[PDB]
């Protein structure tokens, strides 16, 4: 069995190996990469996502989210307070202001310490989930707006033809902006490219151990657990590495830098934070190996998780017994 300790693997494809996306995912899985729940892919030196970022300040963040925390430093939830629209140029200047900028620090480890010590005491503003792409249309390799769609994968594997579309999303971050513990919708893969700016630190639980994380989350967030049997779908709960280690939960951590891709694998719980002003692009995708995870994915039916148009068909075809209850939650 490859990668039995479920370590995060780092790949360096050649320009030739970067041509065929599906083939390279299958290669990484041949080497056991999926066991970690997360992999890093460093693009060949010849590749570029686009020529420059000199022209992005006019992108609109229609609904910036202020991430307000409640709890204790290692175990907290966050709620998203909607703020007035602002441009990416306006947001970058806010990120760089004295109130929001990254503090002086020695290295990534010191900055991680400061994040877990002090996150709850601030409310950073996140530009999340903005439909769009920063890949040049002429970038042919690993262009997140030109991937095979999840609807097409389901049709190729299962024969069924369904509505829905699959497009990328932009994330503009600042110091302390936070992504809560979650798996993807329908336990899909994700791919995330850090276009520019400061790093993103990731934490991940191996898929084979995901239920250990869920059981701890039920203990740590007991009212949330009574409210919903899949409350991590709400994407609001944080648990620190110190707390995870105290409770014996297997996990790993890695820092993504600008120019690097991360892949999350089906049912790989992940969480993390941004080091400073940055911009990432991410999209969900599927492979044949996903289908069995899609069929078993938990679902939020309490009404909180509220998701995309395209998830309807995935529930309806893969989980027909759950469809009626889940759709009541959506409506
Ligand atoms: O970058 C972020 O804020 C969060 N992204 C992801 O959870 C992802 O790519 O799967
Ligand atoms: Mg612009
Ligand atoms: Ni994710
Ligand atoms: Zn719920």
């Amino acid at each position: 069995a490859q990668n039995p300790n479920c370590n995060i693997m780092i790949f360096h494809p050649t320009k030739e190996e970067f041509n065929d996306f599906d083939k390279y995912i299958a290669y990484m899985e041949s080497q056991g990469a999926h066991r970690a729940g997360l992999a890093k892919i460093i693009p060949p030196k010849e590749w570029k996502a686009r020529e420059t970022y000199d022209n992005i300040s006019e992108i609109l963040i229609a609904t910036p989210l202020q991430q307000v925390a409640s709890g204790r430093a290692g175990v907290f939830t966050q709620y998203h307070k909607k703020k007035k629209a602002m441009t990416v140029g306006e947001y970058r200047h806010l990120a760089n202001s004295k109130k929001y900028q990254t503090p002086p620090h020695q290295n990534f480890e010191d900055l991680e310490r400061k994040y877990w010590k002090n996150r709850i005491y601030n409310s950073p503003i996140y530009g999340a989930d903005i439909s769009g792409s920063l890949f040049d249309e002429n970038t042919k390799q690993w262009n997140l707006g030109h991937l095979g769609t999840i609807q097409d994968l389901l049709e190729k594997e299962c024969g069924v033809v369904i509505e829905g579309v699959n497009t990328p999303y932009l994330y503009f971050g600042m110091w302390k902006t936070t992504f809560a513990w979650h798996t993807e919708d329908m336990d899909l893969y994700s791919i995330n490219y850090l276009h520019l700016g400061e790093p993103k630190t990731w934490y991940v639980v191996p898929p084979e151990h995901g239920q250990r994380l869920e059981r701890l989350a039920r203990e740590l967030f007991p009212g949330s657990s009574r409210g919903c049997g899949a409350f991590l779908r709400h994407k609001v709960a944080l648990i620190s590495p110190t707390v995870l280690k105290e409770n014996g939960i297997p996990f790993n951590r890695i820092t993504q830098e600008a120019g690097e891709f991360m892949v999350t694998f089906p049912y790989g719980y992940h969480a993390g934070f941004n080091h400073g002003f940055n911009c990432a692009e991410a999209i969900n995708f599927a492979t044949p190996r996903w289908i069995d995870y899609g069929k078993m994915a938990s679902q939020c039916s309490c009404g909180e998780a509220r998701v995309t148009f395209s998830m309807d068909a995935f529930v309806r075809i893969l989980q027909p017994e759950r469809y009626d209850l889940w759709k009541r939650g959506q409506d």
